[PDB]
């Protein structure tokens, strides 16, 4: 047997949605990069502001740069949480 995958939660959905209020793009996938998109730190600013409104919290910015996808900042943000971590190397 092998594990299940982590699911895709409502967190992710709600992110999905706040890139495309702030890129103006159609679509987003869970995986969709914000910088691919049209994407820069002078967007990515307003969307940690949107991200207050909606989920109550300040997005870290390290990990929207470590992981721009939508699902990746959500899980990223949440191994930086957890009670053990691997260390991982950044710029």
């Amino acid at each position: 047997g092998a594990m299940a995958k982590a699911p895709e939660s409502a967190t992710e959905k709600v992110l999905c949605a706040l890139y495309a209020e702030i890129l103006g793009v159609e679509r987003v996938g869970v995986d969709d990069a914000f910088h691919d998109l049209g994407g820069s730190s002078a967007l990515a600013m307003r969307l940690i502001a949107r991200i207050r409104e909606e989920l109550g919290v300040d997005l870290p910015i390290r990990q929207l740069f470590s992981s721009p996808t939508p699902a990746g900042v959500a899980r990223a943000l949440a191994a930086k949480s957890a009670s053990w971590s691997h260390p991982q190397f950044e710029k």
